[PDB]
């Protein structure tokens, strides 16, 4: 058992002001008051983020983190938050984005946010059985919570299955993506055979909530997988009992128009 089994443990064991204070305790969170009301009246002239997910894609692309550049796959990708920040890029040529959609799975946001026309959506699409293409750039933003951390561990697993036959029809790509469960142990063992091949790390962004062990893994960045995942969790143990709020920030604005 691992400090991260611990953690979430202890997160179930919350009560519900509990589990809400901690949540939020510490984390940018950016204010999506206009933005949330424009999509769901159906505007489609907008540049304002379609989800939370592109401030996060964002803060790793201006830290130098992630490189984002010329083809780009975005495997799972939901509303859209990364197709669209991706899009905007002026790197990038090109995206291809695909989610499954369907009950309870969110299609993408359709906007005029900037390089919008440079995207191709194709929803109702499992990634895990699509063969892969030529791609400069591998984005995957795939792991659904639960409770239970050994069915967040085997998500997980998947996601690094995923990306490794992606590597292998494009081993010069560049890859970035979700590992939800970082601290499980076939994950570890699934991570360290990724970087072992192909370099890379993992790094925590400032937006992921006190209720989630995700981190993102880059071959941009580098880092002991290890000490990575237990620092991370030794963090989120200690956040238990803080009662600061969230620090609210501007949500990302793209701007609008066609590349
Ligand atoms: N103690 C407690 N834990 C919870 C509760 N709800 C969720 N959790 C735990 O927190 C984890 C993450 O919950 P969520 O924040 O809803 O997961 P998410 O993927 O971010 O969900 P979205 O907000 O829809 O994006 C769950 O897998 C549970 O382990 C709750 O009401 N009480
Ligand atoms: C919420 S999204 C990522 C958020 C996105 N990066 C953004 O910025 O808006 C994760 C998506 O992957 C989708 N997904 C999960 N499993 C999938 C699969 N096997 N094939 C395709 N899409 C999948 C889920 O429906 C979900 O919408
Ligand atoms: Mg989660």
């Amino acid at each position: 058992m691992t400090l991260g089994d611990l953690w979430k443990r202890r997160l179930n064991n919350c009560t519900k002001e509990e589990f809400f204070a901690y949540r939020r305790t510490g984390i940018l969170e950016t204010e999506r008051d206009k933005a949330r009301e424009l999509l769901r009246k159906g505007e489609t002239n907008m540049g304002l983020a379609v989800s939370r997910g592109t401030a996060k894609l964002a803060w790793l692309e201006e830290r130098g983190y992630v490189n984002l550049k010329g083809e780009v796959v975005d495997l799972g990708c939901g509303r859209g938050g990364w197709s669209y920040y991706a899009a905007s890029r002026p790197a990038v040529m090109g995206v291809k984005a695909y989610t499954i959609g369907g009950k309870g799975h969110e299609a993408p946001k359709m906007v005029t946010s900037l390089g919008w026309n440079l995207i191709k959506f194709r929803a109702g699409m499992d990634v895990f059985t699509m063969q892969p293409h030529r791609a400069d750039t591998v984005m995957c933003d795939i792991g659904e919570s639960s409770p239970d951390a050994a069915i967040e561990g085997e998500r997980t697993r998947k996601v690094i299955l995923l990306m490794e036959q992606w590597k292998n029809r494009n081993p010069s790509a560049s890859c970035v993506f979700k590992v939800l469960a970082p601290y499980r142990p076939e994950v570890i063992e699934a991570l360290h055979r990724f970087q072992l091949q192909w370099g890379g790390g993992l790094v925590r962004t400032p937006f992921s909530r006190n209720s989630t062990h995700e981190m993102y893994y880059s071959t941009a960045i580098s880092g002991n997988i290890v000490n990575s995942v237990n620092v991370q969790s030794r963090k989120l143990l200690a956040r238990f009992g803080d009662q600061r709020g969230p620090i609210r920030v501007p949500e990302m604005d793209l701007g609008v128009g066609t590349r």
